[PDB]
């Protein structure tokens, strides 16, 4: 009695990561379908995944890969899947039967149209891209609360510890990202744990030097390099700040973020009565998406145990805000609400990649974003779903050109 | 719509405690009605209580204080508690429709009995008392399958701790001290933290000289001395190792002792996919007592919030057993089974007497109760309730004796 499940963004990070824990899982007994995979261009990777899990669908985004994907997966012996293309090939999957459960391990703001269509749809979504909650916060509530059943469960880990932290007695009566979440699970207070990314330690003088190579430099997996430059300025837990505030209906003053260098504690929720709850393992991402994917149950596994006399020592500390401006950009944009941190997100977009092509230094990003922060004005919100998209969209590339504006001018 | 609660050994550590979180909750809105008070002797000290918390019984062990009891309270004005005496006062306490909750806050053996009480008259027991589950736990788990709505509720902070680490909606498909109870919930294994106790860092030979005094510095709060001594010895945790056998269903080679000097985390369960769960807070007994009188929910409290920048670090590691020879006697004894436990208990409660008393040094203690353990032979369960019963109190003097002989033929 298995969970077919999709995974959207099937080659990166995430997704690589999600196929991993399915097949290890499927040794101790057959739990998943892998019904559907969609990627980007790398028709490639995805020709080899659609050999070993030989999926119901298969997409390609890029139009130009498809002919190509479709001439690779004829050589695949009494196999004959339905291969899409495009948005249309999203929507279809999305609008399938054979679907339970869809993990988005797309990146970037690109993220939120899969996000969106797998709430349309009713599915239960398992949601490893943030940058979706950040910039369509308002909406995707909206679209949850018209989709009774639709439902998001969060794979970013520090989302996901906060998570496993609940009740799920109480989390039943509710949902990720609706109104009044705190109050029904008693919720007072959100520790964010933070890795505090490779640049942890360095001078304001180091800092003002270091470069995407310096940067790329991640321990223990590898990740995306849009994250993977977001952890280093923290720019990403500015994120998962707003992401935390969006998931849990915490206030941004309920919301303190923590370096914890050993990535052994997760996160912690702080229950009214001050108690404290926190999720712990070694640094990994098998057990969030796992987990999105089981809850409200969990099931074996045979992963290695934490062994705490081997961890000996675990360690929190405050991040220094003059070192990470990235994250107090993100506390004020998420304070001040409105499309604040559409345009975070997306003039953050276009720091980080100039950053990773070497266009610009490490105290840029954040003199850009806070720029384009400056910039924006309150726009009153549509009320219509269709309209908030458009407008949401708009903002977004507004926010990008005014963002590549300053780069350009200051070039 | 508040709750109804006794605390049985009001005067001591436990009840103080508990008599406090109370007070304080009640200025936050008026939420528990104290409704009995018990002690042994303490008649002025249960007095100035009475005149306090104004309950509807009080009770006194001790015969031989009663009239002195009954003479104080003629002092309250417009106040006309039922006032009792001894094991019948305990038992008319329990059977009182006017009472949800007992807090068990009486030390040692003797607390099995009003614990036993409290069960059989389907009450919610807030239990903190742990040798009456070391010595008795087949006997209470029989108790509570004929007593459908009786329930113990871990007030013992390391199973408060992993109670809370639980999620509720497995938890209400069952109940503590229950077959199939870690099954049902998806536990693997637990961490048993440990403050280590006072002579955490000694050598070998300052071991072999501590006194009672060294042992009786207890950094936090005042605790009973019977606790405090194994505290120092670590039979605390032994007998802490039985009771998380007892309570949750965990086998012996599931259950890792940790010594965690902090008190931060003050214990973690690990579910079957490897996924691990902890509490956390400041070293209290105050967040234990609060959830064993308001679960499944959870209560505003204005508790001192947890700091993780301001405890900074966080350190665990093995527990030596040949300088804590206590903790390995627990362990045989559970994994033996059958009386061994109450043997266990018993000959402690007499090594730990004499060891306050100035009668026996520090290895003497282990060195007593080992030989009670290496003298006591299995034993038939009796399978008729009150034949168990009589079968427990007899070990359970029996082992006390024979404690008392090796001490007495070696002096
Ligand atoms: N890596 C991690 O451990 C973590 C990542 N996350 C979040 O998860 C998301 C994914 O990150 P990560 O896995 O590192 O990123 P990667 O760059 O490693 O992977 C991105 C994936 O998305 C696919 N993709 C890109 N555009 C499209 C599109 N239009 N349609 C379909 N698929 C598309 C890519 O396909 P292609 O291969 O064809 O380019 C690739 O499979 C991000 O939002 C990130 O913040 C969150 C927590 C941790
Ligand atoms: N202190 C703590 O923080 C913790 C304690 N515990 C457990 O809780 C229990 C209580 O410990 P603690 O509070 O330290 O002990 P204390 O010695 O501080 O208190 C014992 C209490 O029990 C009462 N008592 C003794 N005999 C009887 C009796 N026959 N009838 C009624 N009341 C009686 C005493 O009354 P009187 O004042 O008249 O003598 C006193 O009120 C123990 O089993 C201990 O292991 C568990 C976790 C932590
Ligand atoms: C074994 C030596 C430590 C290994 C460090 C592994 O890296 C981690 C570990 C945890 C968190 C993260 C963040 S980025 C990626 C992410 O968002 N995740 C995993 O949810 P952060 O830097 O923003 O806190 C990175
Ligand atoms: C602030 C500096 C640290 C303060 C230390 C406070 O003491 C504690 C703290 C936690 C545990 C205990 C054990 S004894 C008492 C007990 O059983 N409890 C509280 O449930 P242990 O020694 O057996 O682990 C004692
Ligand atoms: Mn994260
Ligand atoms: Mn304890």
């Amino acid at each position: 009695k298995p969970i077919n499940v999709a995974i959207f963004g099937s080659t990166g990070s995430i997704g690589t990561n999600a196929l991993n824990i399915i097949r290890e899982c499927n040794k101790i007994e057959n739990v998943f379908n892998v019904k559907a995979l969609y990627v980007n261009k790398s028709v490639n990777e995805l020709y080899e995944q659609a050999r070993e899990f030989l999926p119901e669908y298969l997409c390609i985004h890029d139009k130009s890969v498809y002919e190509e994907l479709k001439e690779l997966v004829k050589n695949i012996k009494d196999y004959k899947p339905i291969i899409l293309c495009g948005d249309e090939g999203m929507k279809e999957i999305c609008s399938s039967n054979s679907i339970d459960k869809i993990v988005i391990g797309i990146d970037s703001f690109q993220g939120l149209y899969s996000t969106m269509y797998a709430i349309m749809n009713n599915k239960i979504v398992a949601l490893a891209n943030k940058e979706s909650i950040v910039s369509a916060g308002f909406f995707l509530k909206k679209l949850l609360n018209i989709h009774k059943n639709a439902k998001i469960i969060p794979v970013d880990s520090e989302h996901s510890a906060i998570f496993q932290c609940l009740d799920n007695n109480k989390v039943l009566k509710t949902k990720c990202l609706q109104d009044n979440f705190s109050k029904i699970n008693n919720i007072n207070k959100i520790f964010l744990c933070s890795s505090g990314g490779p640049f942890q330690n360095l001078t304001m003088d180091e800092l003002k030097n270091v470069t995407s190579e310096n940067a790329l430099k991640h321990p223990k997996w590898k990740m995306g390099k849009k994250i993977t430059i977001d952890s280093a300025t923290m720019m990403n837990k500015g994120l998962e700040v707003i992401e935390t505030h969006f998931l849990f209906d915490v206030d941004y003053n309920d919301i303190e973020v923590i370096v914890h260098k050993e990535c052994i504690i997760h996160s912690c929720v702080e229950f009214i009565d001050k108690s404290v709850i926190s999720q712990m393992y070694y640094p990994d991402m098998q057990i969030p998406i796992l987990y999105s994917l089981t809850w409200p149950d969990r099931i074996k596994t045979n992963l290695k145990p934490l062994d705490l006399a081997q961890v000996s020592t675990l360690t929190f500390h405050k991040p220094s805000l003059e070192h990470f401006p990235c994250i107090k950009l993100a506390y004020q944009a998420g304070i001040k609400g409105n499309f604040y941190p559409t345009v975070l997100n997306a003039s953050n977009e276009i720091a980080n990649n100039l950053f990773l092509n070497n266009k610009i230094k490490y105290f840029d990003i954040s003199s850009i974003i806070s720029q384009v922060l400056e910039s924006f004005n309150s726009q009153k919100v549509s009320e219509n779903s269709e309209d908030l998209m458009k407008q949401i969209l708009q903002i977004h590339s507004w926010a990008k050109d005014k963002a590549t504006d300053i780069y350009n001018k200051h070039n």
